[PDB]
């Protein structure tokens, strides 16, 4: 009635049979076993495992509903406890996401325009280094934050600025640790560990601290607030709390304000800025690659002026290697979990409604059917015989369905914004010889080797 599963013992689950090296390696040692759609115990609950791009399509596209209910995620869960626009559920979720939606698409300058000018603030930054070593960590972290910080507090930060680091250095502490071993330990037992000390209780007091600054950004937005002309996310939201003041059965209330605003910097940061950290770093090993790149840069935009998100349609080339760099990238692989709304009918098996889906979004992207050579840099993977860009149904990075990633447009727009605005204006060079680089890297996230990387200016 469920699908094929290895035999638990009570209370500690699956257990013998998981895979030391982490979940994700654990999930993919079973499906050799026990084929692309299967059931482990994570303890005393179990959860339905989807491998493969079919699986994924026929359960999140097909099933679209019956798999559209999120999961906790047991380190974050206090903190969340199923408010915010990425761990809600029903109506609460759906309000939500249809508010969140709506909202980013509007400092009254588009979305377009304050990535390419956060993108001239990077330029700007890059070359005062003046061809130092330097490790773009940093850096990568602060361009992504003052996109959403733009969206919701309506304003961005110098990236010398010693406040906003601090808040930004404990907010991605907290991520680092997320996806720790520990974290994945806490997961499975966490009933038992969360009287003991251990990286939650660290994972906790960061979130609390940012959530207090959050607060506080509501408050002073509030007593600022011009209804007749909002400024960001927050104001809106606002004048929709004022709107809803006469009914108590209303989503739109202070604790799902700030769990939204965490919401938004969680999912909008992070992912976006190991893509260009992994991006960089495959594009140091790959020289051949990058130089292509410029050149197509040099082609179609020149050396003048800068890059505009309508110049990617006319550049199939850089498109393709985003492409791909998101691919291998792999940066959330085995995803944000899932969960049925409903007893669903699958596969012939039985999904009992609230029964936890894991989407493995690394099997699709290394589907062989999908992709030629799975474990290679291959930016081919995304070009026809006439060298123009071809999307891949087993290109998923931002999930499917319902809960399809809501950032989706933004993301993309960053990636591309961001590479070619480096790119047109600096080389790159770092100590390490490309042959002797290495990408192999970690839990729900991945997370690459940090390097070091030159930015050489280029006139
Ligand atoms: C390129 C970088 C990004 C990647 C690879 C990425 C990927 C993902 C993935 C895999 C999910 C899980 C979807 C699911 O299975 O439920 C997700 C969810 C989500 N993403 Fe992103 N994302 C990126 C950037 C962003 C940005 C920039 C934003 C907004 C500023 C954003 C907003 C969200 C939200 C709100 C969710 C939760 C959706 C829901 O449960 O309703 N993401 N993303
Ligand atoms: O000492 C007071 C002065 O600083 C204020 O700037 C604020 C800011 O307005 C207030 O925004 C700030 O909070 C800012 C930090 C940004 C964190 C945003 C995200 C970063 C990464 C992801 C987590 C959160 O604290 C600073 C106070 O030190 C004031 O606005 C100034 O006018 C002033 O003279
Ligand atoms: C849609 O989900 C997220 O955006 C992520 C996420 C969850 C699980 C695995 C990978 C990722 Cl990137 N959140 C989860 C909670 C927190 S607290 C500070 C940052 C994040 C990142």
């Amino acid at each position: 009635k469920l699908p094929p599963g290895p035999s638990p013992l009570p209370v500690l689950g699956n257990l013998l049979q998981m895979d030391r090296k982490g979940l994700l390696r654990s999930f993919l040692r079973l499906r050799e076993k026990y084929g692309d759609v299967f059931t482990v115990y994570l303890g005393s609950r179990p959860v339905v495992v989807l491998c493969g791009t079919d699986a994924i399509r026929e359960a999140l596209v097909d099933q679209a509903e019956a798999f559209s209910g999120r999961g906790k995620i047991a380190v974050v869960d206090p903190i969340f406890q199923g408010y915010g626009v990425i761990f809600a559920n029903g109506e609460r979720w759906r309000a939500l996401r249809r508010f969140s939606l709506a909202t980013m698409r509007d400092g009254k300058r588009s979305v377009e325009e304050r990535i390419q000018e956060e993108a001239r603030c990077l330029v700007e930054e890059l070359r005062k280094s003046k061809g130092a070593l330097l490790d773009n960590t940093l850096l990568f972290h602060s361009i992504t934050s003052n996109i959403i910080c733009s969206i919701v507090f309506g304003k961005r930060f110098d990236y010398k600025d010693p406040v906003f680091l601090r808040l930004l250095d404990l907010f991605f502490q907290s991520f680092s640790l997320i996806s720790s071993f520990s974290s994945q330990v806490f997961e499975l037992f966490s009933g038992f560990l969360k009287y003991f000390p251990g990286t939650h209780r660290q994972i906790y007091r960061n979130l609390q601290e940012i959530n207090t600054f959050i607060g506080q950004s509501v408050e002073k937005h509030r007593a600022t607030l011009d209804p007749s002309n909002p400024r960001d996310f927050i104001d809106v939201y606002l004048l929709r709390m004022e709107k809803d003041k006469s009914d108590p059965s209303s989503e739109f209330h202070h604790q799902n304000l700030i769990l939204t605003v965490l919401s938004l910097f969680a999912a909008g940061t992070e992912t976006t800025s190991t893509t260009l950290r992994y991006g960089f770093l495959l594009m140091l090993k790959y020289p051949h690659v990058t130089e292509r790149v410029q050149k197509e840069i040099e082609q179609v935009i020149g050396s003048h002026r800068p890059p505009a998100l309508d110049d990617r349609a006319k550049m199939p080339y850089t498109d393709a290697v985003i492409h791909e760099i998101q691919r291998l990238g792999d940066l959330i692989p085995f995803g944000v979990p899932h969960t049925v709304t409903k007893d669903t009918q699958f596969r012939g098996y039985v999904i009992p409604k609230n029964t936890e889906v894991f989407p493995v979004l690394s099997s699709a992207l290394h589907d062989p059917r999908y992709f030629e050579t799975p474990n290679t840099f291959n930016p081919g993977h995304f070009l026809d015989a006439n060298g123009a860009l071809k999307r891949n149904e087993g290109f998923m990075p931002f999930s499917l369905g319902k809960r399809i990633c809501l950032g989706e447009g933004i993301a993309r727009t960053e990636l591309f914004l961001f590479f070619t605005t480096i790119l047109q204006n600096f080389s790159i060079a770092s100590p390490v010889p490309p042959e002797d680089i290495d990408l192999t890297p970690s839990g729900v996230g991945n997370v690459p080797p940090s390097y070091q990387i030159r930015f050489l200016a280029r006139h």
